[PDB]
This record gives structure tokens, sequence and C-alpha cells, in this order.
């Protein structure tokens, strides 16, 4: 079992930090729920939730595994793939885009 | 190190499931927010991250504690302080309102 979480926070244009969702993460949250159902064998076993702000917006996209305690950032909508095939599947993080174990 | 997830979602009145926060989960989310912003010794060791929805909500308000792994259900505003003394202090997960580990 593995559970994803993809923050998909919007702000204002004036927050300095920006927001994950200014920097596409909605379209990756939109990527990772196509997958996950498409794909049998994530769908029995992974769970994929939209969440707040968790406060490392400047590295955004932010995308957390657990129980692993993985942390994503810059994570593309091209990237989903790569994570859900070599992590989620396969166990192996995907190492260049880590950003915190 | 403890990363609490709490369901902030809503839902229109006809949802069947209801939603966790009809069912008082964002008071459940600002207590947790107000006990570790205010605990010298929880400030620097755990995250409070609000989300949609986590689908246990018949269950709900939904609280998951990771990297533990502990899902609870039924969560008062007034049981925050037990949880964040027994389980994110203590070690204890508050066996009375857990759903799964
Ligand atoms: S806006 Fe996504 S981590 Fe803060
Ligand atoms: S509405 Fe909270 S778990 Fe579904």
């Amino acid at each position: 079992f593995k559970h994803v979480f993809v923050c998909v926070q919007d702000r204002p244009p004036g927050h300095p930090q920006g927001s994950c969702a200014q920097r596409g993460s909605r379209e990756v949250f939109q990527a990772f729920m196509e997958k996950i159902q498409t794909d049998p064998q994530l769908f029995m076993t992974t769970v994929i939730t939209p969440t707040g702000s968790m406060n490392a917006c400047m590295m955004g996209p932010v995308v957390v595994v657990y129980p692993d305690g993985v942390w994503y950032g810059q994570v593309k909508p091209e990237d989903v793939d790569e994570i859900v095939e070599k992590h989620l599947k396969g166990g192996e993080p995907v190492e260049r885009l880590v950003i915190s174990k």
C-alpha cells in the first residue's frame, strides 16, 4: 500500500512563494489519477490524495509518498509515469526528483 | 517526525456519504494547527496538512498519521489533545478512534 499526496494549493498572484497549482500541480494530480485507474495493479494498492500546501512551495510541485516518506519536488505531469513505474510499482524512488527522505 | 493529514473536504448536501467538513473536520484541522504551533516540542517535528477526501467518508472526520499509517475516524475537535499527547508525543495511537493501521 502506498499513499501519494499531491499539493494542489493555489494562491493569489502576489504570494511570494507562488503555489504548486501555479507550477502545474493540478495536471500532476490529474495524471496520477488517470494512471492509478487505467492501471489495475496501481488501483488496488495506491491512494492519491490532493492537499493544501505542505510548506515546500518554492520546490513545487510537491508530491509525498507514504509510508516511505519520500518527498518529490519540481514534479511535471510528464514525470508521473516514471514515479508510477519505478517507485509505486518497482519500489525505487526517482532520485532526480527527490527533495527529502 | 510525524505528518498528520486531516480531511477538510466539503460536499453538497445531496452527496450520500456526506463529508468530513460537514462532520466538523475543519475545526479538527484548526485544533491541530493551534496545538502544533504553540507546543515547542511539536513545532519542529510535526506537519499538519489539510486534504481532500481520503475515501473513508462515512467514518469522518478522518485523520491519518504518517509514517505510522494510523487512520482515525470520528475525530472530534475535543479529541485532538488526546491524539497529540498520547500519539504524536507519546507514540501510542488512541485506540478508541483508530479505524486502521
Ligand atoms: S503550495 Fe504546494 S507545498 Fe506549498
Ligand atoms: S470526505 Fe473526508 S475521507 Fe471523504
